[PDB]
């Protein structure tokens, strides 16, 4: 048996180059309440181990293990796990009963005592959405035009609260452009995400669905979606 304590911490890019599992970075915030997961593995037959475990959804982990172990950060960004057998373990952060994706999820060869630093992305930029009408040549602002927005591959929708995305249980899923046909969301951690139009104006018709968009670390990505109005040909004659 041996011990393994996570490590979560956010880092600054400048803190941590060459990021490597068991060098702690050269500064880092201690993040409390952050839940880790320890799936014993039961075979190692696959050579590309760490994209196998990857792969696999959160049940999947369970099934395909032989022991799990949870820990939950502590006041010093610890997740500590005790007398662990020897093995080699997949381990990701948990958030909303699913993997958090802002946590590289990785091995650890178990063979002594160990101190890991998962990598951890933390750094929000903003989105802004304008969204227009469109009469022929010509296009306008268009509000009360209805949005939510995912996680790329999400099956959740990230919430917004103050113009930024929030835990708050009073934060909603519900986005709506303005006056001036915009929705604005700042902090959102850098990465993909798709804004999904759920209800247009009346007279307009929703054009793409679902809109790809990627979040860059202290940036505004500026995206424009339009909205066509209806065609109202008439009925043509046998």
């Amino acid at each position: 048996s041996h011990q393994l304590t996570i490590v979560h911490l956010e880092a600054r890019d400048i803190d941590r180059p060459n990021p490597q599992l068991e060098i702690a970075p050269k500064e880092g915030t201690p993040i409390e309440g952050v839940l880790y997961q320890l799936y014993q593995l039961k075979s190692t037959e696959d050579g590309d181990l760490l994209a196998h475990w990857n792969s696999l959804t959160i049940t999947e982990l369970k099934k395909q293990a032989q022991q799990v172990f949870e820990a939950t950060t502590n006041q010093q960004g610890k997740a500590t796990f005790n007398q662990l057998p020897d093995g080699i373990y997949y381990g990701l952060a948990v958030k909303a009963g699913e993997k958090n994706r802002n946590v590289s999820a990785f091995l650890v060869d178990l063979s002594e005592d160990k101190v890991i630093y998962p990598k951890i992305i933390w750094s929000t930029g903003e989105l802004d959405l304008l969204k227009v009408g469109v009469d022929g040549d010509t296009k306008k602002p268009l509000a009360g035009v209805v949005f939510e927005l995912y996680e790329k591959n999400g099956r959740t929708p990230i919430r917004v609260k103050n113009g930024v995305h929030s835990q708050d249980i009073d934060a909603a899923k519900h986005l709506e452009t303005d006056s001036s046909g915009h929705i604005r969301i700042s902090g959102l951690i850098h990465g993909d995400y798709v804004l999904k139009e759920i209800e247009t104006q009346s007279g307009y018709q929703i054009g793409q669905a679902e809109t790809a968009v990627t979040i860059e670390k202290s940036k505004t990505v500026t995206v424009t979606i339009e909205n066509k109005k209806v065609p109202t040909p008439k009925v043509p004659s046998r």
